[PDB]
Parts: C-alpha cells; structure tokens; sequence
C-alpha cells in the first residue's frame, strides 16, 4: 500500500539527512563542489546585510538578465513546439544524450512578460502541459522565476487558488522525470508547482523563498527590523538553501556566462534526467509493492467505478485518457520519488524535542521594554549620525530665509524661524514612519535634557551642518519641542480619522457633503482622543493655533500626499475613493472650516473629488469601499469575540475527538527573531505550536455513531498559519483514514504558509496536496474542505481548493490567494469574501451558514441586500456526505499506533551489535554468555579487529566500508539494512556513535526492529538538557543551579551568571564529552565569552544554544546506575566516582566515594528511583550528579540514556550483570527477582595507547601513540576483569580512540584494590606502542589518592608535579 509506505520511508530518510540515499547531489555533472559552497558560506557570514543583498538579491532583480526563451534557445537543441502565453512559456526541445536525441518538455516562468507573475490561465496551461508531456512520456525541465502568482482582484475573481491547486496536483502526479531549475527568483505559491520536482536545482545567483523579501516588511515592523535583515535571517542564498536541504545542488552557471560555464546547463540537465531514471529503475528492482500500486491504478482504467469516474470528469486531471497514453510502472516511481524528496525537504520536531528557553532573569512585560529600547537604539543612532541640510533644497532655502531674516529689523524673523522647524518636523515624520510617535517623544526628552554647552553651541559650516545641529541650538530648540508636540497630536488626529473613515463615507454617499457639525465634532473628538491617550502638557488651544498655522502653509497638500504615500503601506484595506475623501477632509474641509469660523454661510461641505483627481465611478466605488469597511469591521468583531476556535468548531457538531500527534511543532532551524518567543508563549498557554489540529471524532448521524477524520485549523497559534508540522499531521491523519476507511472532514483557516520557517515551508503545499490527490485516487473516501475565518495564502492556494475535494466556505470567510501582509493594495469583497464568490462557478460546492455568529446573514443583508446568502448547513453537508456512501461494517476500535519497543521485545537468539573496540568485545562476550548469535558491522580497519576475531562460524561479520566513523558506523541506513537483511531479533545500539540519539532509536522502531534500551519518549525527556532539569525539579531532585532553560543572548547570560555568582559555566545543549564547556570569570569577560562559546557550539554541532550552570571548583563526579523493566521495578545497583579525569574523559574510576556521606548517598539512590519511575525508563541508564565538596550537597547534572563504559565496576559490586539484565529487559522479562548488593570495592583504570610529551610551558601531557603492538600479556588473575582489543600483531588505528583495554580490579577494601591494581599494572606488559601506564602507576603510589582526598581537577595538577 504505497500511500502508507511513502510517509514511512520519507520519515526514515528525514531522521538523518546526510547519509540518506535521497542525496543525488553527487550525480549531477556541472554543479559547484562542496568546497566552493563552504567558501561562499564563509563570505556570506563575514559580509553584512548590504553585502548579502548585493551578492544574492540584486542579480535576480536585474532587468538586463536573459529571459526563459533566451536560456532555452542557448541549450542549443532543436525546438519542436513553443507556447508563449503571457508570463507562461512552455516548450519542447530535442537534446543530445550522446547515445541518441530525446524530447524534453519545458514549462518556464518568463521574466520578460509581467516579471514572471502568473495569472489563472497560465496555471491552467501548466495543468494541460503537464498532462500533455505525460501522455507522450516526455521528461520535463521546469524553470522557476516569479515575484509570486498574482494576488490581484482579477486573479481571485477568476479563482486563482483553484488553478494553482490543480497545477500542483498534476505536477505531483505526473508520470515522467521532473527537474526544477531556479533561473531567477522562486517566491511563494507561484514557484511551488514547478519546484515540486524530483530534483530541484538553482543557477549560481538564483533565490528560493517563502515570499518576496519586501513582503517580510510587515513582520519587520512587528519586531522592529528592516525587511533586508529579515531576508538574511531567513537565509535565501542557493548555498543556505542547499545546507537546509531545500535544493539538490547549485549549477555552475548564471544566465549571462559565456566561458566554459554555459556548457554546464545542458550537462546538468542530461545527468539529472539520467540520474532520476537510474534511481527510478533501482526503485522498481527493489519495490515489489510499486507493482501492486500500478496494478490497482490499471484496474481503475479497466473498470472506472462511477463515484471516482464522475470525480475524474469534473476534476479534469492527468489520467489514462487512452490505453496508449496510460503511464508505465516507472511513471508511478517518479510520483513516489517526488513525494520522498518533497517530504524530506520539509522537517518538524516535537514539544519534548524542543529545548525550552530560560524564564530566569526575564522582566515582567519585557516585550514593550525591548521594543522601546530598539526604538531608542535607532533614535540614538540618528543622534550619532544625522543627515546634512545641503541634501534637500526645500530645507536649504528655509535655512537661507531663517539666517537672512534673523539679522533683519521681528515678524519675518518669527515666520522664518517657525517655518524652518515646522518643515524639519514633517521631514522627520516622513522618515520615521510607524515609529515616528515614539521617536518624537524621545526627541522632546533629548531636547529638554541637552547640556547648556550644546544648547548655546553655535552652528557648524553648511557642508558639516546637520538637521540635528540646526535644532539643538537654543534659539531653535524649544520651538522645535513645540513642533514635535503638535506633530504627535496630528499623527493621532490622522490615525483616529482613518479609523473613523466609515462615518465620513456614509454622509458623503447620502448628502454629497460633509456638514459643518460633522467636521467640527470629528475634529473635537479626534483632538480629545489624542490628548486623553497622551498626557502631553500642550493643550487643545495651542494645537488649534498650530492647526491654523499648518492650514496657512502653502505646501500643506504636499505634506498630506507625502504622508499618505507611506501610510498606504500600513492601511492596505482602503480603496482609491476612501484615500481621496480622507485627503479632501484634511486638504479642503479643515481650511473651509477655519474660513467659515467668522461666517458659517461660507461652508458648503461639498466633496468635489475632481479637485484631487478625475476618478471615474467615484460615488459607486465609495459605496463599495464603505460596504467593505463594514465587512472588515464585522469580521474584526468576530475575531475579538473569538467564537471560531478549534474547540468551539468541534463542540458544535462532533463528540469524543481523539487528537493524532498533538505534540508535533515547528523545527525553526533558521531561528527567526521573536518566533522562538512565540513558541514559548504558545507552550506556556498550553497551545499547540502548530497551525493545525488533527484527530478522529464521533458524529451522531440520527443518534448513531459514524467515525470520521477531522482536521481543524489552530487559530490560537499565528492566526492558523500553516506549517511543516501541520503537513506531517495531515499526512498522519490521511493514513489513519486510509487504514480504518474513514471519510475526511476539514475546517481550514490560515493567514498563509509560515514564512518564519524558511523557504522549506513552501513544500508543505505540494506534500499535503499530493496526499489528498493520492487519498481520493487510491482510497476513494470523500475529503470535505470547510474554509472558515480567513482562509488565505498557500493553504487556500493548494489542498482547500483541490479539484477532487468538496470545497465549502462558511458565511463571511475571507478567501483570497494571499492576505493583508503580502497584498500591495485593496481587494474588493466581490473578489475576497466567500458570499460574493458563492455563485461564481468552481469557487465552491456551497456557501454554508456560520453557526457561531448569530445575526451574521442579517448583518450582511443590511450591508448589501443583493449579496448572495448561504443555503446549506455544516450538519446537512456532513449527513448528506455520510448517508450517500456505502456503510461498510466497522472493525473493532484500535488506538493511535505509535513507536513502542515493548511490543517488539521478544526472546533474543541473534542480535546486531552497533559498536567497535572494547565496547564491541564487551557486548560480543555478553552475547556468548546469554547464548545469542552476533551480527557484527565494521569499518575497513575494524574488519580484522579483535571483536571480529572473537566471532564464531555461526556469528556474522558485515563490511560497512571506509576508514572513519562517517564512512561506516554513522551510516544509520546501512546498519538498519543489515538488521532487516539478517532479520535480527534486536539491535544493541552500543556506546558512542549513534547510541544516545533518539532519531536512531526511532529509525529502528519505525521498521519494527527492537531497540535494546529505553523508549524514544524516555530518551528525549532526559536527553534534552532543559527538560531533564525540569523533570528533576518535578521529582524534588536538586539540579546544578543555573538558567534551567536555554539562554537567549549575552545580556541574558550576564544576568543569570550574576545571580549565581562568578565564575560560571557556558555549555552546549547538543554538547557532551566536555566539548564547548567554557568557564567565564567576570561580567567583563562574559560579553565576549558568550559570543565566542556560541560560535564554538555553532561550529561543533550546528546549534549555538548555550545554557548556564554554576561553576563548582571542588567536586566529585558521582554517577548512579539504574536498571528498569517495562513493569516498573527501578533496581538501582549502586554509585561510582569517576573524578580522576583528563579533559572530561574518565581515567581512574571507582565503586564508592571516600568523601561522600552515607545520607547523601541515600538521597541520590532515592532521586534515581524517582526519575526512573517518572519518565517510565527502560534498560540500563546512568544519572550523573555533582557532589559539591565545599557545600556538602548533591546536585543532578544530566543522564546517560544508554550503557556507560564504567559499567563493569558496578557489575562486580552490585552482584548484578548490567548487559544481561538489559538483554532480559529487551526480551520483555521482569527484573523484580534481582537483589543489588555492595560486594567489596572495585576500581577501573582505562588503559590507553598514549605517550608522555611536554606542552609550551613544560607541563607533562599524554597524547596518542598509534602503531603495531608487538607483545601484549595480561596475566590471568581471579579478582581482575580484562576487556581488551590489544594483542600481539594487531594495530591500534589512528582513525579511532587510543582505548586498548579496561582493567577492572576487585577486592575487599579500597587500599587492597589500589595495591592489587598497582601490582597488576607492573605484571601487565605492552610493547610496540606507548601506553598511559607510567602515569597510572604513580597515581596508585600517591599518598593523597591512597587516603582518598582529591577532586575532579586533581589529575592535571598531579601531572604538573
Ligand atoms: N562547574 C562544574 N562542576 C562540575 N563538573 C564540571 C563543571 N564544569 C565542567 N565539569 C565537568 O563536566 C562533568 C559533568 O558531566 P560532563 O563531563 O559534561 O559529561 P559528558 O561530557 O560525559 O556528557 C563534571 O563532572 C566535570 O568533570
Ligand atoms: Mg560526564
């Protein structure tokens, strides 16, 4: 069942991107190499935002750049057909493949018509062209270049979204190789039908993104950035798109090249089509289920059943329109491959996986203070570099008038003085825009607070004289404070009149004048509103004399037109007639009001629109614009009451809703500014950080239950903005519906695709649309799509309006192609509101009633009685949809089936061991002792290692290839393919490599392979450092004091560090092994050391996330061994002390701690049980504690969610075998029968192949000594255990660790264990290589170590002695 299989495989392939077989980037000949890509990443990192814009954004905007036809012509093939249709350009060219010539289809976005902006008929032409090439078995090269598909009134009237939803449906289901190549810009839903290819490439200077970079300006205004900053933060370069896995490589060609690089475009196409065809043949070799899918699709062409045959007639889709034009078996392979690549381009995580931010050192109401500080920061930056007064002739001529009239004999002085400051305050009001109110308050406060040595300061010479320098002088200072105070009241007056513009519009429609009382009372109310929302000392009478002075300036109309130009960005909801009457009120009716103050007969109030412009149909456009403002107001009242939520939508019709994967959420690997704060805020409110809620519900159809799928949009997160986690939840729901045979109902509301998830979010349009296309075409069950609230962007432009679904809308739904954030200017309710679109053909199967908004249909009939009304109910549509289906006999109910190892835990007689070295020798020895056959996997140096020699004829050895870890053990797909091939009973994930990764645990358990260790839930809870601390806090276990969540920035790190007291630690969340652990001594150091250690974490792991802990200088590293079964018996075996360590790596490890009180030992035993039971832990695990020697306290640090190398020390002293107990637990057995003891004492020395050598100051260090071992004797002794890979004639490899043996001594007491281990280390012989043993012998003959008085920093001090 290929529909179920493609989500399984694509989930597997997205768990480890680098070593997946979805990497076809090696195949294509003519791409740039990974070295040039790494070098280009270093340049783009070191450049600023302007250098990034020049490199990336400016060449795709270039009007001199070769078009789609010119690029296709310079492939130098033979053109067979062309179809130029506006900004669409389809073609068909024969290319030479060396063996012969071949027809290759083309569909391109042509930049030399409409800039590549596609219209509805261009999408319908792309639909047709994609079938036409499929019917003729022609491979297709898509060429992407667009500002996005048109969001205009004509597009949405022609049903733009419904043409794109079909175009994506054809592209996703085409039966020929599809290659995408970005030849310019790939923005939004116009780029995704073409970018939905098998292999998506880009030219060297191309771009691919969620929307055009100027559309990010709305999100830039909300968080106080520029749109250029938001564009770099999103990461839109071809190099960054290749790093995120959005594209499959960068072709070494730009459209203007005429050297060797012009030949790379045809070569990249030839090798791409050949690569997809070789890959698709390899998929038909290995997939026997691809035959079954093809035979099921063939059987529908043989016998077209009436319910799907009627859907194919109405939908017009790419089907077998002939037996000759019926697709081949490889045709279904291109659909399959295309889904796997689209679905591994999208990526999401879970709530347990996401690392929580620090609540510690965060002020109350912080958001407004941080935005105030950003507005002050940009204001202080203007105080540090203000503009010169020579730059504008209008301001320059007023300075000349001012200085001339200042020496002249007092009226002309006062006129020129006031006029200079006035035009400076309008100039800064044009400049500062949406933040102008805040920056004028800060300018007033600045001017009042200025030193007398700056207020009395005489002006610089004209060339160095700035607009700041002009107004800071005392003579211009306090009148400019007055200008700024009146401009604040004007900005409030203007914005209050804009929000009250409907009252003006009504009276203009019904009398053609705005009466004198209506302009008086609107002016009164707007000044009273301005001076009651602002406590400013400048009163109504002073502002009235300024308003007369302003209405006495000759450039007053020009000041209103300049203002209106930048205000049009913030108010894209008003039409031309509404902007004209707004301007006419300020320009003419306010002067006419003053002129008629002396004599009221001079007032007429008459709006003459011709004096602002000869706009046709002015009063009928004013009628439409007023009706649309009332529709906007009604939909804002509906948002503010908040009746259409996911809970309320469910309670109106459905009962016992069971959500599928409610924990799925945004990955956020671009880390967009303020978006992680929004994920935190959502989580603290209990809201899903995901644009969709999905589940299965009961619907009582005439008292009797019917089980249906239910997908309701989450208007509680980002107004229902659809996301990569929403796409995975939709695929999961359609899979549960395909398994159980459920009808699907959907309620969809969205602001569009989540732009703050990167360019990767776009692929969700094609992923979810393909799963709905395949769901109806393989499983027949009806999908309903009730568009509600605002239903816009890519959710609207794909799956909601898809031609096989029954599309519905609630009354009052806003349904355009894109929303207010992206739309440049006003769109009529005739082209946006679902009421007027109800009778427009193909827009919907019906407009239904909104069951929450009581009076809506009468409120809409009072706005326009000729508006089309709703007819059907949501209950009527659902009962008619359910009753016309065949009622198949329902199976007995199953739960939502998830990854559970406990089901897979069956008796083990053959096991895969994922390990090398001493860990593999230990696990191979335990496999013999438990009577289990080993399937061993190994690198080329390790095929002839001692763990391979320890195997029998009944045990297997398999070659992974290569020398290093990357070429062998870290390839998870090779290791899983061996587990599947040998049919292994379980897989032991070893130690090191992928042992502690919950992704590698999930990868095995997806494919039904038993993972020997904890559940994936237990691994993510105690593997995520913030959540491990939060679970410890919940179980009354003291943690190592710190931030407790993850730090945001250097200011956060300073404040949490100050509260703990310096010195302190900075640690990486994805760290471990002592990597990136920086000590910070001071606040002076912390500012530089945070930025530094964030770069260490980002370089080492690809995540700069730091979290802070208290630096304890005198400690013991105490760690406590847990065992636990599936039944819940937390058998805690005992502790170890691993304090003799060198660069965090443990060296001399012990079964007890000589400075730890028995009361604190009992506390860490109780805390291990509390954590083990409260996470539902399984297998072997080790919780780590800092035992502060100064404080006499024990603090939880972190947990090992796997087998620990120190384990044979506790095997001796507990009397319990840790690996045998873990193999019993992973066979499904209980460990209740075990009795943990405290048998004597034990100690381990890690014997490593290292030579002594001095550092730069002369202190002795140990460093690795590789080479062939000539002699190696470990004498047989009863109270020592030897795990070893050292023997005569074996080599110690430079590609791996110097660990050559673990020597674990046992004895009665600690002095006896030390003395026996000292004597045993002298009886042990090693030759050929050097070893660490000269140091180990001296620690065992130290007096301070023999007394047991030391700390974790003992060893580097002792090596210096
Ligand atoms: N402030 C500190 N207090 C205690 N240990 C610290 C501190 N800073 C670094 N460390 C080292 O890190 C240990 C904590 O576990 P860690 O070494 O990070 O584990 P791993 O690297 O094996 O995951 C401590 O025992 C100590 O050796
Ligand atoms: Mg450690």
């Amino acid at each position: 069942p290929l529909f179920l299989q493609a989500e399984h495989l694509a989930k597997d392939f997205s768990l480890f991107p680098k070593h997946s077989k979805q990497s076809l980037s090696e195949e294509i000949k003519g791409l740039l190499n990974d070295d040039a890509i790494q070098a280009n990443l270093k340049d783009l990192a070191s450049l600023d935002v302007d250098g990034y814009v020049a490199k990336v954004i400016q060449p795709t905007q270039d009007k001199g750049r070769p078009g789609a036809k010119r690029i296709i012509a310079d492939l130098k093939g033979r053109l067979i057909t062309e179809t130029h249709l506006g900004s669409f350009y389809s073609a068909e060219v024969e290319l030479n493949f060396g063996s012969r010539t071949r027809r290759i289809g083309f569909i391109a976005q042509e930049r030399t018509t409409a800039n590549g902006a596609w219209m509805p008929e261009h999408h319908y032409a792309a639909c047709k062209a994609i079938r036409h090439f499929a019917e003729l078995s022609m491979p297709i090269v898509y060429l992407i270049d667009t500002p996005g598909a048109d969001a205009g009134e004509v597009a949405n009237s022609q049903n733009q979204a419904h043409s794109i939803s079909k175009a994506i449906a054809e592209s996703a289901n085409v039966d020929v190789p599809t290659v995408g190549i970005v030849i310019g810009a790939g923005y939004s839903g116009g780029a995704i039908p073409l970018a939905a290819a098998n292999i998506l490439l880009s030219l060297r200077d191309g771009i691919f993104n969620t929307i055009q970079p100027q559309g990010l300006q709305s999100i830039a205004r909300k968080y106080n950035l520029s749109w250029q900053e938001c564009a770099k933060s999103v990461g839109v370069s071809p190099e960054e798109l290749y790093t995120s896995g959005c594209i499959d490589g960068i072709i070494d060609f730009s459209p203007g090249d005429r050297d060797e690089r012009q030949h790379n475009l045809r070569r990249a196409i030839i090798s791409s089509i050949e690569a997809v065809e070789r890959a698709a043949v390899n998929f038909v070799r290995e997939s026997k289920d691809l035959r079954e899918h093809y035979d099921r699709s063939l059987a529908r062409f043989l016998n077209p059943s009436k319910n799907l045959m009627a859907l194919e007639l109405n939908a017009e889709l790419a089907v077998a329109t002939s037996p000759t034009n019926h697709h081949n078996l490889f045709g279904s392979a291109y659909r399959y491959l295309r889904y796997l690549t689209l679905r591994s381009r999208i990526h999401s995580i879970s709530q347990e996986q996401y690392g929580r931010l620090s609540r510690v050192s965060v002020p109350e109401g912080d958001l407004l203070a941080r935005i105030q500080q950003e507005q002050d920061r940009v204001f202080q930056a203007w105080l540090a570099s203000p503009d010169k007064l020579v730059y504008d002739e209008d301001l320059n001529k007023l300075w000349a008038n001012f200085i001339a009239k200042r020496d002249e004999i007092k009226e002309n002085y006062k006129k020129a003085r006031k006029a200079l400051l006035f035009n400076i305050s309008w100039s800064l009001y044009h400049r500062w825009k949406s933040n102008a109110a805040n920056n004028f308050k800060g300018l007033i406060q600045h001017l009042e607070n200025l030193p007398k040595s700056v207020t009395q300061a005489k002006w610089p010479e004209l060339n160095q004289l700035t607009v700041l320098d002009v107004v800071v002088n005392d003579e211009l200072r306090e009148d400019f404070i007055w200008q700024c105070h009146n401009i604040l009241i004007f900005n409030s007056l203007y914005d209050n009149v804009v929000g009250s513009l409907a009252s003006i519009a009504k009276e203009a429609m019904m009398s053609k004048s705005l009466s004198r009382n209506s302009v008086n009372n609107l002016l009164h109310k707007s000044i009273d509103h301005a001076l009651s929302t602002q406590d400013t000392a400048n009163d109504k009478a002073k502002f009235y004399k300024w308003l007369k002075y302003f209405m006495g300036q000759s450039n007053r109309a020009d000041l209103l037109v300049r203002v209106e130009q930048w205000k049009s960005v913030g108010f894209p909801q008003l039409n031309d007639s509404l902007f004209v009457i707004l301007t006419y009120f300020f320009e003419r009716l306010l002067p006419e009001y003053f002129d008629s103050e002396s004599d009221h007969s001079k007032y007429t109030g008459a709006i003459n629109p011709v004096r602002i412009g000869r706009r046709k149909d002015f009063w009928n456009r004013l009628t439409m614009g007023y009706q649309d403002l009332l529709i906007q107001k009604v939909l804002r009242d509906e948002k503010r009451t908040g009746k259409m939520t996911w809970e309320n939508v469910i309670k109106q019709f459905f009962t016992h809703f069971d959500e599928i994967n409610g924990d799925k959420m945004s990955a956020n690997l671009l880390n967009f500014p303020g978006f992680r704060l929004s994920i935190e805020d959502a989580l603290d409110k209990g809201i899903r950080p995901c644009g969709l809620i999905t589940g299965i519900a009961d619907f009582k159809e005439k008292g009797q239950k019917v089980r249906v799928g239910l997908a309701v949009s989450n208007t509680a997160f980002q107004a229902g903005a659809f996301d990569m986690a929403s796409a995975e939840k939709f695929s999961a729901l359609l899979i549960e519906c395909a398994k159980r045979k459920l009808p699907v109902v959907c309620f969809i509301s969205s602001g569009g695709m989540q732009t703050k998830e990167g360019a990767a979010a776009l692929f969700s349009m094609a992923v979810v649309n393909d799963r709905i296309t395949r769901f109806i075409r393989d499983n027949e069950l009806p999908v309903l799509m009730f568009g509600f609230g605002d239903c816009t962007g890519g959710a609207q432009a794909s799956f909601v309006t898809h031609p096989l679904v029954q599309t519905y809308y609630l009354s009052g739904t806003n349904m355009p192609f894109a929303g207010q954030m992206v739309v440049p200017a006003y769109l009529p309710s005739t082209s946006t509101l679902s009421n007027y679109l109800s009778k427009v053909p193909g827009a919907m199967a019906g407009l239904v009633h909104n069951p929450f908004s009581e009076n809506l249909d009468n409120q809409l009939a009072s706005i326009d009685p000729l508006m089309p009304m709703p007819t059907a109910k949501i209950n009527e549509v659902i009962i008619n949809a359910l009753s016309t289906l065949v009622v198949e006999a329902p199976a007995e109910e199953e739960e939502i089936v998830q990854n559970d190892p406990r089901k897979l835990m069956k008796p083990i007689n053959k096991v895969l061991v994922h390990a090398r070295g001493c860990t593999a020798v230990k696990l191979i020895r335990k496999a013999h002792d438990n009577n289990i056959n080993v399937v061993l996997v190994a690198s080329d140096p390790d095929m002839t290692a001692v763990p391979a020699d320890m195997l029998k004829e009944s045990d297997k050895l398999v070659c992974l290839g290569g020398n290093t870890s990357d070429e062998s053990y870290l390839n998870a797909y090779s290791v899983l393919k061996v587990a599947e091939y040998e049919q292994v009973d379980a897989l032991h994930p070893g130690i090191g490599f992928l042992s502690e990764s919950p992704q590698f645990a999930a990868l095995c358990v997806n494919n039904g392979v038993n993972f020997v260790g904890p559940s994936v839930h237990s691994m993510t809870t105690m593997g995520n450092k913030s959540n491990a601390i939060k679970t410890s806090q919940a179980q009354n276990v003291p943690v190592v004091p710190g931030s407790h969540g993850i730090l945001t920035n250097a200011e956060q790190a300073v404040n949490v560090a100050s509260e703990i007291g310096y010195p302190v630690l900075l640690k990486a969340v994805q760290g471990g092994g002592g990597k990136g652990i920086q000590v910070v001594k001071r606040p002076e150091d912390m500012i530089g050391l945070f930025q530094k250690t964030a770069t260490e974490a980002a370089a080492a792991f690809g995540n700069g996330d730091l979290y802070l802990e208290k630096y304890v200088t005198s400690l013991r590293h105490i760690e406590v061994q847990l065992l636990r079964d599936k039944f819940g018996h937390a058998k805690v075996l005992g502790l170890r002390d691993c304090s003799v360590q060198r660069n965090n790596q443990k060296v001399v490890e012990e079964s007890g701690s000589t400075m730890l009180p028995d009361e604190l030992k009992k506390q860490v035993l109780a805390y291990t049980r509390a954590l083990g039971d409260a996470t539902d832990y399984m297998g072997a695990g080790t919780v780590e504690f800092i035992y502060n020697l100064d404080a006499n306290e024990v603090y939880f640090m972190e947990m090992n969610t796997r087998l620990q190398v120190a384990h044979p020390v506790t095997e001796a002293t507990s009397g319990i075998d840790i690996v045998s107990a873990q193999f019993d637990i992973a066979a499904g057995r209980s460990i209740e029968h075990l009795e943990p003891k405290e048998i004597g004492y034990a100690m381990e020395v890690r014997v490593t192949a290292e030579k002594a050598a001095l550092d730069s100051h002369g202190v002795l260090q140990l460093i690795p000594n590789p080479g062939k071992i000539t002699e190696c004797v470990f004498p047989d002794h009863p109270d020592v255990e030897i795990i070893s890979i050292a023997a005569p004639g074996k080599e110690v490899s430079p590609y791996y660790d110097s660990l050559i043996a673990q020597v674990i001594m046992r004895g009665e007491n600690r002095e006896d264990v030390i003395a026996k281990l000292h004597a045993y280390l002298d009886s042990v012989v090693l030759k050929g290589i050097a070893t660490n043993i000269p140091l180990l012998k001296l620690i065992l003959s130290d007096g301070t170590f023999k007394e047991g008085v030391y700390d974790t920093n003992y060893l580097p001090r002792f090596m210096a002695e």
